[PDB]
């Protein structure tokens, strides 16, 4: 039947297309999946049910490497254990079925709800294998022989060549279950590459007729880094797991989050104005769905994969992963590999177009070079999507009802600006957040733009809480020993004192008062910055590889809560700063 | 009228309330009627704090409330009041209730203190200046405060008025009043005859009418058994009962959300786990789509108590707000009026506020009452602008998705039938909820209707909760000894056991299987029927008022959360039941 068509339904009333090739697929603020994909029917089927869902994930064989679930009516995190085919554990009726890459399911793999399990075969209900109408009443759609020998439960799939990793449950007891994967670090290892000099980047490489990457030269000069016949590379292994990592995190961040916007305890501990609080929390159950993009930083090599912070509230590398790379890539790659970020910009635009941002967007940028042309890289996301937009450079051309330049009203925000800058205009001067809604000289300050109630603000205020560092400690709480996380404190604690600590302002940026020390009680490395007098966490050392005479750093940009590319910042020293270039990346199967 | 005039503290506006839709929103979240007094203390505290006060009649009556409802997570919080003149400083962003009389006639007033001072205090407000404020001026007027020997004390501007006091929401209670309680003879029920002059001897209820007609067919033109007589309540009283409805209906809320958090609290209600799931979701998407909901109490000198709370499918209304319209308009020549005269307009309201499809399929079992009460509601859908179609039973229904006689789609349905009694189709016989999408016959059950994803019911899921008495016991252990409440638990403990007490089904109605044993250890009275193997609870012993020959009980609708109407229910015993008449009742200032 044509893509769309109705072929049935799954135990309790859960519907099955036909997917022969609007193609999201939500239920309300939630992404199911691409139509029709085998996941979308999957993760819907689990959402309807049982208000539980799945991280997003690049193929069906990977969900069986997942070892958690999320709980949708209170974004908490639930166990969820995997197994072999063949294991003394039963598939019952609920469980996830996967199939591995190989066979009918070539790369993708594959993945089914056991619907129903007998005595001598058990059905399974999916989405991507049946494209026609399904026998009336009729609630799966394949049945699958299972033997039974020595309490052993062994599918055998009706296809000759395809190979079935398991099942998966959801539930504490890890008796009979697979210990959750680890990628072989040598798949992690970040390795050095040089392209034959034929001088490609002789001159004027990137376009300057275009508005967007002039106004990148006009900030950096036809440069990316020191030497642009030098890049780097990385196994499409690694970036699975990037991929991974991006996607996992961010649900632990936005869990954490959650934890924090309920406990005033820890909500003290991030060193906001009282006042702002209860703002704080409106933010978090309003907004919650409304963050387009955030950037998280990485160490990777053969050691593993550990994470540093996440910079939720304002972040930038997306001109240079994004489109310079992509020029770089364009002029002078000619392997098979590819550049991990090409694909930001249509990302962006996306979760634009998905956003409840109004008609006309304000886009206020405070006066840096870089900041120029970020502004103006997110300009081009919007008018992809469809907005419409004017940049604000300072706030100047502002004034009163907030107003522009040319007259015009000012009722949606992006913003580059920090929250905490905003917070400092509180902090430095009552019944409500102290901003003005007149003033004599027409003088509007930044609080009395981004907190006027009519004014819809991108990032939301809320993710100012998984952007402050002092989240690290509660992370740590939350999910003590993650593979992913480093062991991070709000004092020097002993733990922290063998293996050596980095020191970090809980809201600062671009490595600023940064102190490195090794277990050797000696410091690595310090740094300065106008962030001295905040609050540190301590947070144990791990640090950056060194390949070819730079400190290589692993960036993944998040994109309306999911992996939306990878990127590298690369610096003479241990520690990365906003002067840090961005390195040429290929990622190479 | 809607003139912007200025803001408040914060950036709150302030428009202009004059005359010469008119609800006000911030989401799904009432704020009050555009543009009074109310409406602005309200907003104020929902865009600066994420607290709201309860409904009420007049700006006077929030001096009366002890707390606070948080927004973001329906918890409550403690609000204390203090006198005119008190050691307990008004600081700002209190309420500030002007008492009724003078300037501020039966209303009485509210504003908000935006800021203290030395010698005077500024206050922001609706209603109260309708021109233009200064550029830049959060404030509407300064009010002259005369601190001495410790006490605070603030005079009005107009010379007629009454400052009750202000309101801080704190956990210290020093130097504050006492919750306000109300004089136990304006709670008395008293009997009234009318002159009799035939009023009632002929077809005193309008045939013509449709909706009235089927109420005769099935019951004739009687209402009790004597139209000649009626109760009355003094205004003091239905004071009390607005107050009490508005306030427990937020208990029962927040009752709610605290068993839907907590398993162990969930376990208790006896539903099949298979809807656990189900539960959660309908209360975190649904959470403002209830439409009516009746409450029982018991009235009298003695005080007001709760007996239930009939969230999920209630009646009464089309002899409240209809039938005994009609009643009055024929026999009553007095100054009084009926409690629940507006009814019909407050549903249709509640309708049109809704986010109910434009076709309404109205589902209801074959019962003679039933007939009725779904055509008064029809009625209510129809004023609100949706188009409808009755079903009674459930054979007009076809299939793959569920159509109705007509062909027509249904996927949007009002009922009349118990949730609890689709339960029972799942406690009859899965990896879900076990529900036909075919079947050979073509064969809907009740099941394979209300709990078919695409189909939009009314009243939603989680009001089986609320409608559940296993509720009771979890309303007496947040809010112990409430004024309102009764003991209640899972046994007979040592109090009740002195106290008396009322047994009954967690989940029964009509007055099915009620047991009644008095302080002295004897069954007072006692009932049969179907709920006879399902859970009990046990209420503290508090015996309806007898009046007149009979014994009266207090009902309360519920439109949308708050107060819609007043009904009574009489009988010759202590229990009431299905068949219990509504006794005539006329509201006398
Ligand atoms: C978004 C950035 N800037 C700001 O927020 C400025 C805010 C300030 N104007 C304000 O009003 O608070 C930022 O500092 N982000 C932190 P970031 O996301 C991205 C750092 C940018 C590195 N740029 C390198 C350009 C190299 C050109 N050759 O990352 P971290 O610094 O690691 O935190
Ligand atoms: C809505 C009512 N009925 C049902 O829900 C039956 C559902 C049934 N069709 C099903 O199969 O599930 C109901 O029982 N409500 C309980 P209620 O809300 C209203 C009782 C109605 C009293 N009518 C008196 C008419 C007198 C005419 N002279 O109140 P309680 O019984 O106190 O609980
Ligand atoms: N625990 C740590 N161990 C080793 N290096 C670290 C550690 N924490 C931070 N760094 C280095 O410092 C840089 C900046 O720290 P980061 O935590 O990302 O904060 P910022 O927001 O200032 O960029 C990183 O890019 C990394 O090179
Ligand atoms: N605690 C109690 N003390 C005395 N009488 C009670 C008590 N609870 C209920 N009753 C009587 O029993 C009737 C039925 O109880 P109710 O709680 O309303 O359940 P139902 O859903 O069956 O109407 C009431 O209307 C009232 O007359
Ligand atoms: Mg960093
Ligand atoms: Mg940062
Ligand atoms: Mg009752
Ligand atoms: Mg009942």
């Amino acid at each position: 039947a044509p893509f769309g068509t109705l072929l049935g339904y799954a135990p309790g009333g859960v519907a099955i297309y036909s997917s022969d090739y609007v193609f999201r697929s939500y239920i309300d603020d939630e992404y199911m999946g691409h139509k029709w994909q085998c996941v979308e029917f999957a993760r819907r089927f689990l959402f309807l049910n049982y208000g539980v869902v799945f991280t997003d994930v690049g193929m069906a064989w990977e969900i069986f490497s997942l070892r958690f679930l999320r709980e949708v009516v209170n974004d908490n995190i639930l166990p969820l254990q995997a197994f072999p085919n063949g294991s003394p554990r039963a598939p019952v009726a609920g469980a996830l079925l996967i199939w591995d890459k190989g066979g009918e399911f070539k790369d993708t793999g594959h993945v089914a709800i056991i619907t129903q399990l007998h005595g001598n075969k058990v059905r399974i209900a999916e989405q991507n294998v049946i494209h026609s109408p399904l026998p009336q009443g009729q609630q799966w759609t394949r049945e699958l022989e299972m033997v039974v020998e020595n309490g052993c439960y062994t599918l055998k799939d009706t296809f000759d060549d395809t190979t079935i990793l398991g099942w998966m449950i959801q539930t504490e007891d890890t008796e009979y279950s697979l210990p959750q994967p680890e990628i072989a670090g040598e798949l992690l290892k970040i390795s050095g590459a040089r392209l034959e000099n034929k001088g490609q980047f002789d001159g004027k490489w990137l376009d300057e007729k275009d508005p967007l990457q002039n106004a990148y030269v006009q900030a950096n000069g036809q440069v990316i880094n020191q030497d642009p016949y030098h890049y780097y590379t990385i196994t499409e292994s690694a970036e699975q797991e990037l991929i991974k990592a991006t996607n996992e995190l961010h649900l632990m961040y936005l869990h954490a989050t959650d934890k924090v916007l309920k406990d005033d305890n820890l909500l003290a501990l991030f060193d906001i104005p009282k006042i702002l609080w209860p703002r704080l929390r409106l933010s978090w159950q309003r907004r919650r769905h409304h963050m387009i993009t955030g950037r998280m930083d990485f160490c990777m090599d053969e050691r593993g994969l550990k994470v540093y912070e996440y910079n939720a509230d304002s972040a930038s590398c997306h001109t240079e992963a994004g489109l310079i790379l992509e020029r770089w890539a364009e002029q002078g790659y000619k392997g098979n590999g590819f550049n991990p970020a090409e694909g930001l910009i249509n990302e962006l635009a996306g979760a634009w177009k998905h956003s409840r941002a109004r008609p006309f967007v304000h886009i206020m940028q405070d006066k840096d070079i870089e900041e120029n042309y970020h502004a103006q890289f997110m300009e081009q996301a919007l008018h992809q999507a469809g907005f419409e937009t004017r940049i604000l450079r300072g706030l100047d051309e502002l004034g009163w009802q907030l107003i522009d330049g040319e007259g015009r009203l000012v009722n949606c925000v992006w913003k580059t600006w920090a929250w905490e800058t905003a917070f400092d205009q509180i902090r430095e001067v009552f019944a409500a957040v102290p901003i003005r809604t007149g003033h004599p000289q027409n003088e509007v300050r930044l609080i009395d733009v981004l907190l006027r109630p009519e004014v819809l603000v991108f990032e939301p205020l809320w993710t100012v809480i998984p952007g402050n560092k002092a989240i690290l400690p509660i992370l740590w709480s939350l999910f003590p020993h993650h593979r992913y996380l480093l062991d991070t404190d709000f004092t020097v604690n002993d733990e922290l004192v063998k293996t050596g600590y980095a020191v970090k302002p809980i809201a600062g940026r671009c490595g600023s008062n940064i102190d490195l020390v090794s277990h050797h009680e000696e410091v690595l490395d310090k740094t300065s910055g106008k962030f001295a007098e905040q609050k540190n966490i301590y947070q144990q050392l791990w640090c950056l590889p060194k390949v070819d005479g730079k400190y290589i750093q692993v960036c993944t940009f998040t994109v309306g809560g999911n992996y939306g590319g990878t990127c590298l910042r690369g610096d003479e020293s241990l520690v990365i700063k906003k002067e840090s270039d961005i390195e040429p990346l290929i990622v190479v199967k």
